[PDB]
Order: C-alpha cells, then sequence, then structure tokens
C-alpha cells in the first residue's frame, strides 16, 4: 500500500477534515479525495467519512493505526542512521609505498574532523581498483589513470623508484670495472613482487640464472634490509633519500622507474569525501614529484 | 528518505543483482540505478556492493533493515484487513545451549497463534550480531547486552554452566590428591568455542573431543569421553543418576538477551513474551 495515502488518511484523521489535511500537507482538497479512494479501491474497503470531524471506519481505523507505526519507523530510522554513520570507517584501498611516504599527514585531516574513522586495505596498484568498483572502499589509491564506472578520478603526481644498495654489497661485486647484477643478492616485498619481478629489464640483456632473494614483507623492513647490505633493491626515493644523505646507501643506477598514481573515488555529495580528497591530493603534492 | 528506492535496494539485496531488481519490479536497469544514486547521494555513502551477488556496505545494512521492517509491518496490516490469521515468518539466531534447554516451551506458543513459522538459525556469537544488523534475523537471542544498530534488548536472565565429569574419569587424573585439569581430556561443541583459575602456570597442550551437537556434547561427558562446561539445566539429571560429579564448585554464568528489531509490530511483541516467559521459567535472575 502506498505510504503517501496512509499518511493523507492519517492526517485526515489528526486535522479533522479533508480540508484540514489539505492544508496541512499543502496539497489541494482534490488531491486528498484522489488519494483516498486511491487507498479505498486498493484495499476493497471504505476507510474514512467525508463528514466533519472525520471518522476512521473500522477498516478504516486499522491503516491509521499502521500509519502512525510507519511514521514512528521513519523517525527512528532517521536518527539510527545519523549515528551510524559517525561510528562507520571510511574505507580506503592503498599502497605500501604511500602509506610509508606522503599519506600520513592525512590522518591529521581525519582527526581533526571529531571522531571520524578511517579503514586502509594494503593492495598492490592492480587489486586496489577492484576494491573500489565492487564498492567495499569509498576511495582507492590506484596506478590506474582511467576511471572505473561509477566513479571520478584525479591524478596525485609520480612516485619515482631508485635502485639502491650499500657501497659495500656494490663493491662486492664490481668484477672489471662492471657490476654483476644477476649475483648481486635482492630484496624483494612480497611473494608476489611485480617490481622485483621486472628489475632487471634494461639492466640485464639475455636469460637470467637463478638469484639470491630475501623477501621481508613491509615497506619499512624492506628498506632495513636494503639499508643493512641483505641485498639491493627498488626503493622509493621519498625513503631512499636519508639513507642517501647519511652515505648509507648509494645509487647503483641513475636509471629510475616512474609510476603515475591516482586518487579514485565513488562520485557522491558527501562533504566527507570531498575533504578525504582534498586532503589525500594535497599530501601527495607535497610528496610526489609533479 | 524516499520509501520507493528503499524497495528498490532492498530488491537488488534480494534478487541478487541490479539486474534482478530490474526484472523483479519492472522497470528498466538505468531507474534502477538512478534510484541507487539518489539514495546514496542522501546517505553520503555507498549502500549495496556493484558486483554480483548484491552485498550491503556498513551504512546500506541499516537500510536493508529499515527496509524489512517495513515489510514486516506492511504483512501485519494487510493480515489485519484480510480478516484472517497472519501467517508471518519469524526469523530467530539463537545458541545451542539455549536451544538444547529453556527454549523449546517458545514453540507450543508459536504454534498457538494460527499460523506463523519459526526460522531458528543456530550461530556464533559474532555472526549472530551481524544478522540482526543487515536485517537477515528479526530477533536473536545471545550473551552481547549492547543492543544491535535498530534493535532492543531485554535482559532474559543468567545461564549457568557446571564443569562436570564421570567419577573415573577424574579419578583417572588424580595425581598425589591433586587433579591434572591440562591432561584430562575435555569436550567442545566446535573448533571455536576454560581453565581460567584453575590452572596458574602455562598450560601443555590438550586432548580434545568435539562434537557439534549439545545433545551429544553432553552424552559424551556422560560417557566419560572428557570433562566439560555442561548447562546445569542439562547437567542435574546425570547428576542427580550419579552418572556424573561436580569437578568445582565455582560455576560459570552467562547473562543472556534477547534482541528484537524496535518495531511496532504485533508479532514481534508476542515472540517476545514467549521468549521472555520461557526465560523466567527456566533461567536465573
Ligand atoms: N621491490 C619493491 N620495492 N617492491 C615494492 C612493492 C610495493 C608495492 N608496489 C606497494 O606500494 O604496495
Amino acid at each position: 500500500m502506498n505510504p503517501i495515502q496512509l499518511d493523507t488518511l492519517l492526517s485526515i484523521i489528526d486535522e479533522g477534515s479533508f480540508e484540514g489535511a489539505s492544508l496541512a500537507l499543502s496539497i489541494s482538497p482534490s488531491a486528498v479525495s484522489q488519494r483516498v479512494k486511491a487507498l479505498e479501491h486498493h484495499v476493497g474497503r471504505v476507510l474514512v467519512s467525508r463528514t466533519q470531524p472525520a471518522k476512521a471506519t473500522e477498516a478504516g481505523e486499522v491503516l491509521v493505526q499502521a500509519a502512525r507505526k510507519m511514521v514512528l519507523l521513519q523517525a527512528e530510522t532517521k536518527a539510527q542512521l545519523s549515528g551510524r554513520l559517525a561510528e562507520i570507517p571510511l574505507t580506503i584501498a592503498i599502497n605500501a609505498d604511500s602509506l610509508s611516504t606522503w599519506f600520513p599527514p592525512v590522518f591529521n585531516e581525519v582527526a581533526s574532523w571529531g571522531g571520524a574513522t578511517l579503514t586502509l586495505r594494503l593492495e598492490d596498484e592492480a587489486h586496489t581498483l577492484s576494491l573500489l568498483r565492487r564498492g567495499d572502499v569509498l576511495g582507492a589509491v590506484t596506478r590506474e589513470a582511467n576511471p572505473v564506472a561509477g566513479c571520478e578520478v584525479v591524478e596525485l603526481g609520480t612516485m619515482r623508484h631508485l635502485a639502491i644498495a650499500t657501497p659495500s654489497l656494490r663493491d662486492a661485486y664490481m668484477v672489471d670495472g662492471k657490476l654483476d647484477w644477476a649475483a648481486m643478492p635482492v630484496l624483494r616485498f612480497g611473494p608476489k613482487d611485480v617490481l622485483q619481478d621486472r628489475d632487471l629489464d634494461g639492466r640485464v640483456d639475455g636469460p637470467v640464472g637463478r638469484r639470491r632473494v630475501s623477501i621481508v614483507p613491509s615497506a619499512e623492513g624492506f628498506g632495513e634490509a636494503i639499508r643493512r647490505g641483505l641485498g639491493w633493491g627498488l626503493l622509493p626515493e621519498t625513503q631512499a633519500a636519508p639513507m642517501l644523505k647519511a652515505g648509507e646507501v648509494i645509487l647503483l643506477d641513475e636509471i629510475p622507474i616512474d609510476t603515475p598514481m591516482y586518487w579514485q573515488r565513488w562520485r557522491l555529495e558527501s562533504r566527507s569525501l570531498a575533504r578525504l580528497t582534498d586532503a589525500v591530493v594535497d599530501a601527495a603534492i607535497e610528496g610526489l614529484r609533479p
């Protein structure tokens, strides 16, 4: 049954006449009658008297009672929703390399809103977009530039990786003035690492023999293992700058690997989301290259 | 909040996809998407997944529960006009320990209502609350006192568990006049299911049997396979028959609650009375 008609019937009783419901609802007296007749025709029963003060019939008393029940439900739901939104964390898919460099400043902005919470899911660039598409996150950092259906994209800047190692490690694999890339132990970030898979492209020509690999599945532990000579690795220039400045590591190579990054968020008129987006863009501007 | 849009979101979930809602509602696929977009802009959150099967987000669960509440009201109203008994299915989450002790008397009451059905779901504590939140059950017996969004809570009383074993089993694990709790085989209802204040230091490995039914769990203790924590209601006959003894004068007490949708529902009110009355008759204060 049409709940607007139920409301119309209720207004008639609460206000006492058809004209009273008309003025209360800001609808014509004709509209009230149309709704009542429809509801009565839908039910198969006469529901209310056309006299004044208006009295509900036996069947009509049912719908009036029902209408007040639905009115109470609607009000309780609105209040319940308002409170749950506050409690529910905004969900983001992000990669470890963004989280370990330029992103943490976003935390400051969310903290100042007063009660907001974040849920970060750590995913590589490719996997990140699927979480957005399916709706499991409201925003996502991704290498993919084309917008997924329902979402808008903003460019954040470019992430640069450097091939770094400790000076001692490099010298250990210098022979005849040329570096033996294949023999040099390398750091890998996970058992699935796309970067470390293609880390010799344009450094070695033919088929590569077997490598010496250590795996450290945290951005900071990964950097520490390189920092400490366990292997060379591809490290975000943000992370490498202090080690290079302190002379703990050196550049093995003037050839960076560049990855443009984007922010994708569901299109919704949410000021919460708008604020989060601005915070992300602003953080990436400060910690990525133009 | 537009009530038509709530129906559409619910249809997406019930039918499993946006296309399913399209066919179910006789509206274009574009209309389904437009209605969701509008509803999402009103809330400020994504409400349902764009995958199949469609799942409500955390925010979406609020609206889905609300939509199912409205469906229940509509059904009770239709039943009142009809001049015939309602025949409304009531879906409940319950724990095995309640179902096997104090709950069954509810069956008599529900049966007497004419036409109505029960769908009981036996669920662990965590999933039980999730079902309530998203609207997959309208009521639940639970150890959780804090109300899930959209629900009201009623205290039912306290469930007492006793640590029991057969005399022969206890004697078998007496060592120098002291019982070796860690070495004694124990019963468990599942792989996710007890020595706190029974052992001080580090616990070694245990020997565990798993029996995933309340009565077989009890039967295994009764028959010496292991000790276990058993509801005093279940244990009383075994204790009276001398089949088991108390390993411990300290019971473990668990307060119980009834959580129900906040709704002016005559079915829900009636079910609550039946549940509360059963708990009054078979649980401790
Ligand atoms: N060899 C490496 N440096 N691998 C880094 C993998 C980190 C991954 N791209 C992420 O940001 O989540």
